[PDB]
């Protein structure tokens, strides 16, 4: 399973859970991609879901 100090992942992941995102698998990928940039992590998610594709 996951190893290492508590870290600062749950903190961010939480926000998403509240906002309206229940995908811990998705967020993670973003967290370790946009330096845990809640903004970038969210802004991106919003794009994926919705008629806004092209």
């Amino acid at each position: 399973g996951s190893s290492g100090s508590s870290g600062q992942t749950a903190a961010l992941m939480a926000h998403l859970f509240e906002m309206g995102f229940c995908d811990r698998q998705l967020n993670l990928r973003l967290l370790k991609k946009h330096n845990y940039n809640i903004l970038q992590v969210v802004t991106e998610l919003l794009q994926l879901s919705g008629p806004s594709s092209g």
